[PDB]
């Protein structure tokens, strides 16, 4: 089904793969709709998902209140929290993928923003999944 381990993220209305900030601001690492093949790790965790880069140990989450351009996702550098688990859906060789605790859809925006997004259905919002060979997870 979905695959564990190294993978790459990519948007598929956009052609965005999840980029994120080279320095931890406070407590967490800001994303970006970027061109870079940034390499993700996908964890299981009970019957849903858990991601994080492949380079840092930080897990990614939504916030919690919604922004005018969404509901904000980032990587928790320092401290806790519930909304870090992820739905991951296949839908023939795309995926849509849906935080848990609030529901929305994982998306990129137009404006190149990461963000959820509730939805009747997130499967007009797919991402390609693609594996990466050689995945090297560092610890800490």
């Amino acid at each position: 089904d979905v695959p564990t381990g190294c993978v790459t993220l990519k948007f598929v209305n956009n052609a965005k793969h999840i980029n994120m900030w080279d320095k931890t601001v406070l407590h967490y690492r800001k994303l970006y709709g970027g061109d870079e093949k940034e390499e993700w790790v996908i964890e299981k965790s009970g019957n849903d998902y858990k991601i994080r880069p492949r380079i840092y140990t930080e897990y990614l989450y939504a916030e919690s209140k919604t922004d005018d351009p969404g509901r904000a996702v980032k990587t928790l550098k320092e401290g806790t929290t519930d909304a870090n688990v992820w739905k991951v859906e296949q839908k023939m060789a795309l995926y849509w993928i849906s935080n848990v605790k609030y529901q929305e859809c994982l998306v990129i925006s137009g404006s190149d923003h990461v963000v959820t997004k509730k939805m009747d259905s997130c499967g007009d919002d797919l991402w390609e999944i693609q594996p990466v060979s050689n995945c090297l997870i560092v610890g800490k």
